[PDB]
């Protein structure tokens, strides 16, 4: 089965992304103002995209993003059967990637707030794995940034993928996509890294629910958990229309 | 119409540059000493050039700069009819790019100085979109830096564009130009990023005039608004002569 | 003898890595909070891998890591006779690389704690050359990070090396491996850089034993010296199985 | 005359390097702890090498270093007549590059210490253009770092230049050399950037002598001015022998 082979590559690619990305977030959160700031988080997350794509690029195409996979299926470049397989493979591996980071920082995470696991607050460790609303980043405000961020990512991704343009040699597509991830985190109001990936958000968040943080990871922030899933899905559609209207429909 | 197709690519490319660039400036200005310093602003602006060129490079040549377009027209490498079309397309998209950043940070920008929009001062938000004079960066002083910065950018750009040299494969021209933008911001006295682009300056500045900042964005700094337009236009001419005299005229 | 030629390249490559890497660590440790933080250490160590690979890549394959060499021998891609030759060549050159750094900072190192050489503590200089346990990085905790870090490095390295994939042009393999080293240091809990290299650890540590620090460099931290040797050796085996099971065994 | 054409390219390349490099140093020195630290200085200097090489690479080979030119002449790869022409062309352009930086920061430099030009001290501006000894960086100590730094640069440069290896495509040689410059500044004890270039040191230093700083720029630091000239010249010879003995003499 060729589909199973691509799913395994997607799972390994997302495992590298989450483990390498959330590990840098853990160092910054646990070591308050000691191991750098948000620049290291975005640089590590951005460079993790390049490494993950270089590993699983030749096998599954290195989507590593349900929004990216949805965009290709919308453009009829991939079968619709790949959408559930890739999303399940991308979610399974972000769940596994968060487990490795939890094991690496098991002693430090439990000692952040004494001997208890707190979801949100000054002594909050659940923000290492999943994104949570800020003071000015409420549900209405946070929906717009994810829509814009995903649309920008889709437009840049489709530029290096369209067959009408000259083929891009291997070793530059990975860096280009990784450059977008680093730039998006720096620009948009999200200090967690790759906040436009539905698999990178729901995966680790589901792990924290069973790891000991409880069900409060889903019922906090006025039920914020579904926003980083629906919003990038709609942003990918908008990004496809923006690119097609400006560049895609005229490449004869 | 082929010209219309190139104009759309230029508008999209400048939209990516301004939205990704001014978004990082907004985070630094609004979060005073929290989301990094000037290194993040220059890195985000420099990497935004690479992404914008990689998107619109194959369609319009990825000028994204009225000074760069003027240099090509001066060297007779492009028709003079492209100068008004590209400048209008580059300005329209910097205006649109600033609107996206304004929408992203609408709540934070309005709360910077209470419930009012101030152009200049310690509680100033108009500096996110457009450049304003500093204490040692007056009209006479600020004219020289933009002249030198644009001349350096033109010389570097013409090195990778001249047909006499070996053709540069796609995926390295974008990074080379982006490297110049990051270096120029670090070297010259401008903490806003890409301060040598007439479209990146007048575009967002015009948006702030209608967004609510008033007409003071044009009548402040002893009428500074026209400097980041005239000065890079003259610097591009000087950069063309410097490159042609040293390298261009001898490439037989 | 072809084997002797490859050993000389490995010694020179590891000499460049340790001298360029440990030199940045010396500046940060000696200049407490003056010459940057851990970002510079990881960037210098990561970029040193790229330079070392670009130098000795065409002669010996640019392993520069006993764990990497062990992985190739395990996969039957290299003869088992190369394992002792490369390990000796990699250790000899990390010993020499630490000597250059010691000579460069001879006056500053001796004046860190007055006129004495201290192994561990606030006035500790032995941490420039070798890794030492932290408060939350004990022998049991530190074993797991090195196992995970080496496994991640092996998986990424094998992706660009497998002959079934398209050959990678020279000039991108060096940067890809250097990217992994920078990312691993940022993610895992190690503020020394390239903490998954057995030669980079035992080599400089052996130098400090004879340089004047005494035998305490081996008997401190509950005999921590053998951990950065055994743990990456086991992690390389795990990384080989992870890559082969997911990608390697299906590349037909 | 072909030799005159190469000299003009070398002058322009060194002009880009010094103006882009010393401009970042001026911002850090004048804005005490405001425009970043030593990371920006090394990043700007390192990236300036890449831009300068990409401009003058196809015309003169992009040496931009008297030590590098001396190494090629020693290896009989270039005629000995090129040594005085390139050194004069490299020095003329570092003198011109420092003049542009002086004009850019004329008001800020003169106001650093009131209304006077001081060579050394807390209110010292002569360190922007030329290197000066530190507390632990005396003449004997500073000689060794420049010898080691130049030898490391020569070894890395010769790796990508030797014809026996596979030719390096344009667009990667510039980045490789620029990577060495950034790494050397971070590793060795020099917070000025590219402290192993005789032209980058004597050129701007000579400008300060006539700009108003007086002859004290040559008679300070126990006559330190000749060290950054003799030491890299000897280091280039040592770097050539190190590379030839290990790799060069065995490439059959």
């Amino acid at each position: 089965y060729r589909l199973l082979r691509q799913a395994l590559a997607e799972c390994l690619g997302t495992l590298i992304l989450v483990m390498f990305g959330c590990g840098s977030v853990a160092q910054v959160v646990l070591s308050r103002g000691t191991h750098g700031g948000f620049l290291t988080i975005n640089l590590a997350f951005g460079f993790a995209v390049t490494l993950a794509i270089l590993v699983a690029g030749q096998v599954s195409g290195a989507h590593l993003n349900p929004a990216v996979t949805f965009a290709m299926c919308f453009l009829a470049r991939e079968p619709w059967i790949k959408l559930p397989i890739y999303t399940l493979a991308q979610t399974l591996g972000a769940f596994l990637g968060a487990g490795i980071v939890f094991g690496l920082y098991y002693d430090a995470i439990w000692a952040f707030a004494g001997n208890e696991l707190v979801v949100s607050g000054p002594n909050g460790t659940a923000g290492i794995f999943a994104t949570y609303p800020s003071g000015h980043l409420d549900m209405v405000n946070g929906f717009f940034d994810q829509f814009i961020g995903t649309a920008a990512l889709i437009v840049c991704v489709l530029a290096i993928v369209d067959p009408y343009n000259n083929p891009v040699p291997r070793g530059l597509e990975a860096f280009t996509v990784g450059l977008v991830v680093l730039v998006i985190g720096t620009s948009m109001g999200f200090n967690s890294g790759y906040a436009v990936n539905p698999a990178r958000d729901f995966g680790p968040r589901l792990f924290t629910a069973l790891a000991g943080w409880g069900s409060e990871v889903f019922t906090t922030g006025q039920n914020w958990w579904w926003v980083p899933i629906v919003s990038p899905l709609l942003g990918s559609i908008g990004g496809v229309f923006v690119y097609q209207l400006m560049i895609g429909c005229h490449l004869e």
